[PDB]
DNA sequence: TTGACTCTCTTAA
DNA sequence: GAGAGTCA
DNA sequence: TTGACTCTCTTAA
DNA sequence: GAGAGTCA
């Protein structure tokens, strides 16, 4: 199996091919009505993409890496991650973007963690307006807000109680 | 069926017949350390279910008419909401537990929203802990608070910025 | 060893 | 979160 | 007419 | 949010 030292080379290429991506500039909501700035590392739209990354769906793609003769591959979002447990609480983890952008690959948009936290920072208030998550949002989630419910709570008799 | 006087009276014995069901208390976070309570009417955990109602799936049931010799058949939680609208801003229109119980079936818990608005309620504050949905939460979502990230935001060289 | 495609799968509302 | 089919 | 089962599907992370 | 196959 890969060493540790295999590992960090893999990761050590990831970061330097990453880091030649275009870094695109995005004004955010933070919560509060404040607004705030990150920086995406992102993949091109069509081929080529950077050495070792291909695209295996719409908005998925993978890193390969052939070591002493063996193709590796990982998805593209979990190479930051290869030292970390691959589960919790007995909940497999996944990458999740803090900047809610497929696309970027910087590591300092990130974090390892269940499908459920992951989905769930989609409605955070975000870092300057209430997000209590241990890992901080780095911005508002796209989908806080008033939502659109069409028809709420309603009784045509007076069967029941709340 | 195709009348709005045959769909009142869909409504009108699904009211009836939900009437009857069990009627469960639950005390529940409503957010701000402050808790409350729930009275949920629960379907039978298996047959008989009650007049026009079958299961279909381990938290699934479907509610069934005979109307002009013709079966009718809905999804259990849709029938309070047949006068509405079938879709929102492009999206399905879904019935929505705000107690987050399934087997729950008072119309006093249910909305009709998009399953975004729907899935984002398990997240909420809550009532009491700064629920901003147009059409109130009844609780503090089920996975509300921290989460429990295994790993954050990372970089073992230099070449990212935030 | 490498690139650019192909396919199917998981979870919990 | 959904719809539809097979029996009795 | 009614009941009790069966199977597969949708969406967006 | 994932892993794996084919071909040159
Ligand atoms: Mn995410
Ligand atoms: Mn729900
Ligand atoms: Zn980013
Ligand atoms: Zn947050
Ligand atoms: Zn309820
Ligand atoms: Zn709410």
């Amino acid at each position: 199996a890969l060493t540790n030292a295999q590992i960090l080379a893999v990761i050590d290429s990831w970061e330097e091919t990453v880091g030649q991506f275009p870094v695109i500039t995005h004004h955010v909501p933070l919560g509060g009505g404040l607004q705030g700035t990150l920086h995406c590392y992102e993949i091109p739209l069509a081929a080529p993409y950077g050495v070792g990354f291909a695209k295996n769906g719409p908005t998925r793609w993978q890193y390969k890496r052939t070591i002493n003769q063996v193709v590796h591959r990982w998805g593209s979002h979990t190479v930051p991650f290869l030292l970390e447990p691959d589960n919790i609480n007995g909940k497999t983890c996944t990458a999740s973007h803090l900047c809610h952008n497929t696309r970027c690959h910087n590591p300092l948009h990130l974090c390892w963690e269940s499908l459920d936290d992951n989905k769930g920072r989609n409605w955070c208030p975000g870092p300057n307006g209430g997000c209590v998550h241990a890992v901080v949002c780095l911005r508002q989630g796209p989908l806080y807000g008033p939502g659109a419910t069409v028809a709420g709570p309603q009784q045509r008799g007076s069967h029941f109680v709340v």
